[PDB]
């Protein structure tokens, strides 16, 4: 992502977060996903009165990109942001989807609303991940 | 926008599906009240419970773009089913909250069979 | 087994719920055709999409014990709702597959309001 | 779990696996959970024609124990088994539920149908896990 800095991707993730639908938790999360050809996809959490139907920002971004014709392995990086003490931690469900759609080498930029950043990978977030060949 | 145009959009959406486990591609096309179209496709996962449906993919995308619950006109859904495709209960629960009971739902298949219903009709006495 | 007894079992099940996020406890009691009762409660998670409902907890438990789809007589569901509690679309999708459309569903609240329905009625033209 | 060996817990997980409802994947998984007072709960995967409603063995076992009145932190160990090359890897969704219900220190015994075993913890499976305080 020669033309996409971590700062720019975090800024897009914060912009994504503003569109969240989270009236149940009141906990807004944003994600921004940048593809192999430099296209950026926003994701936010989208809640439901039946909590089990809630969808996370990371997954919203990835599903949106897939719907646009991007395929597993076509993503350069994803940034995720929430109002947390440290850089936001993706949930396990998001990690499983990130590893399948982004591959273990997907760069994951985690941040909060206070300038705290850590850079990791989908593989590092989910060691010895489950696969079905 | 015609129902035919929306169905065609859903068919186009379907082509972009990721369904290596079921080998069963589904498409959806959601139109907003102001005329914007959002494509949705099913996106599967090795952990089956993490699979996402076309209808939900389209709705989540529209929310991510800044649309709010109740700002949608209709959704078309298509797969290679015998009759018009039947949305699963999970999709129905999401459609009713984000689309409202009055959301028009256009169900179809790859053979031209069509049924029109609403989010409310699909999920009687909803949560 | 009486409907009253099944409802009381669902109330007992409800007490064991893990719902610190919604603070809203739900119970279910599933009775098999040979008369065994399985309790279910909702079990929430910090990642909301991973929350499991009472209805599903009871059905999954019965499957894990060795019961097969279609081997169930009825399920009761209870929460502190205004009228009888309404099962979500996700539960309806699971109930129709594991219980079959003819599965009797007894919906109730903490005030004595009851409605009896079926898995098929709750999910018209199911997937 | 003084009276429950890893071997005994694995044997219970294999017995659990036999009861799986997996006509879609044809991939049966079993789990066995042992509580603080030595009670054992079986779990198996339970599939649905709409794949997003499938439930995993690990989660089936934990939800069953919760329904019996066991609470977060009341679990000593969980064994998980499937027909895999190495010890079966729990999916990310299961890891998120295991960490909340079992706590980071929950002992996780992973195995297959060919005698391969590894012992880990819920925390090790899900580093820097997501929580809501
Ligand atoms: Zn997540
Ligand atoms: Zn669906
Ligand atoms: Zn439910
Ligand atoms: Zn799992």
């Amino acid at each position: 992502h020669h033309h996409m800095t971590h700062h720019a991707l975090i800024e897009a993730a914060k912009a994504a977060r503003e569109k969240a639908y989270a009236p149940y938790s009141n906990f807004k999360v944003g994600a921004a996903l940048v593809t192999n050809d430099g296209k950026v996809f926003h994701g936010c959490n989208v809640e439901n009165a039946s909590y089990g139907l809630c969808n996370c920002a990371e997954r919203t971004a990835l599903f949106s990109a897939l719907a646009a014709g991007y395929r597993p392995g076509e993503f350069a990086a994803i940034a995720v942001v929430g109002e947390t003490h440290g850089p936001i931690a993706p949930c396990g469900a998001c990690r499983q989807v990130m590893i399948e759609l982004g591959k273990p080498t997907l760069e994951v930029v985690l941040t909060n609303m206070q300038g705290d950043v850590r850079v990791t990978s989908a593989g590092d977030l989910l060691p010895d991940a489950f696969y079905l060949a």
